[PDB]
């Protein structure tokens, strides 16, 4: 058969490679197709049946035709070059961060709204000098010295990114949730359910068989609010 | 003053970092702002004056309000893991590529149309299993074993990307040209011209002072056809 996934840079690059490896090893003869686009593009491709699944933090919520299901919870990091002034602070504050030029996601990408919320509630105006679409660009301009990076935690690793200093910022921002969606009325074949469960182990077949019944977002929220999510 | 640039992953990540570093050191008190988006959005941000300059291979040609200028010429390479069968070929052919799974850019991004043209001219249908928006994703799924990558030559580095084999494909595809555009009627301040000239040394102030006069694409083409571009 065929498995078709539309997703974003964040997931394609940091969340999916090991599950895609595993899927391909387990299902050598399923025709895999993947596509990367903006959250609106990929969400609408899943919503109208162009592909099986959309995976992203953003836009999925806006399409009522989607059975959307939470996969994991995450929060942000601040990344700066070695010896940068923010590395000298005992603890990071929103006020210290707001005094720096910021390199972070464009509006509407990868939980950016939570950052704006945190700044506005304290009456702070971030000086955002680079609005980027992905964390690879963010990291190259942090490296060259353009300013302070604010990225999703799964986009940075203390060993892989040793040339940068990672400061945890999850106490300054509300966390975000990465979700998976498929069009309501889709028949979930076995290998599809195994992919979903590889990506999000709590989405067992027992739970899937309840999720396909949810007629609208209220019923999904009733099904999932009780459930604990992995944190990355 | 302020210098404001909207560009793509390709340029932000492979063509601009050294010129942006140089610009920052030369003009510490110019307020630099950058934005990364799809070629259509960044082209229209330049056209309506939201930013000074757009830099990309695609879409700029569609905005008549833009003074568009060629910056450099480039072509594609094929990237595969070590020991992949295509490395055994003396020289790469389109037929050898067409029997492989391909990982490359989505339609309308980064010269993909030249790939589509080359294949269709031979009655070959590429099996594109991953349509990606950027070369960072492309390279991770080539590394993961998903198939053969086709990327802009500047998206891969023989030293940095030591784990991949780069095979020249420039005899199989027509070359692409990266352009810079700004809205007609923009006043080019000194630091703007110094930025442009760092990005494209043939665009000297003499040449800029002729380009601002070109009322349309025909006059631009008459001005620029004579000039040779650096190749990356």
């Amino acid at each position: 058969g065929t498995l078709s996934i539309a997703t974003t840079h964040t997931q394609a690059r940091y969340a999916l490679p090991n599950v895609i490896s595993g899927f391909i090893k387990q299902y050598p003869d399923v025709s895999l197709h993947m596509h990367q686009g903006t959250p609106m593009q990929i969400a609408e491709m899943a919503a109208d049946g162009t592909v099986d699944f959309a995976i992203a933090t953003e836009a999925l919520e806006l399409f009522g035709d989607l059975i959307m299901m939470p996969c994991y919870r995450w929060n942000r990091c601040v990344i700066v070059p070695h010896g940068h002034p923010l590395t000298k602070l005992p603890k990071l504050t929103l006020e210290a961060l707001a005094e720096q030029p910021i390199v972070t996601y464009v509006f509407g990408f990868t939980g950016r709204s939570k950052l704006d919320e945190a700044f506005s509630q304290r009456g702070l105006v971030p000086k955002v000098v680079f609005t980027a679409a992905d964390a690879d660009v963010i990291k190259t301009y942090v490296r060259l010295g353009l300013g302070v990076g604010i990225v999703a935690h799964m986009a940075v690793d203390p060993k892989l990114d040793n040339d940068l200093v990672i400061l945890d910022a999850s106490h300054l921002f509300e966390s975000s949730v990465t979700k998976i969606g498929f069009r309501r009325g889709t028949f979930l074949r076995g290998f599809m359910c195994d992919f979903i469960e590889k990506f999000a182990p709590h989405l067992t077949r027992e739970l899937l068989a309840k999720a396909v019944q949810c007629h609208n977002k209220a019923e999904l929220d009733e099904l999932f609010d009780g459930i604990e999510l992995p944190v990355y």
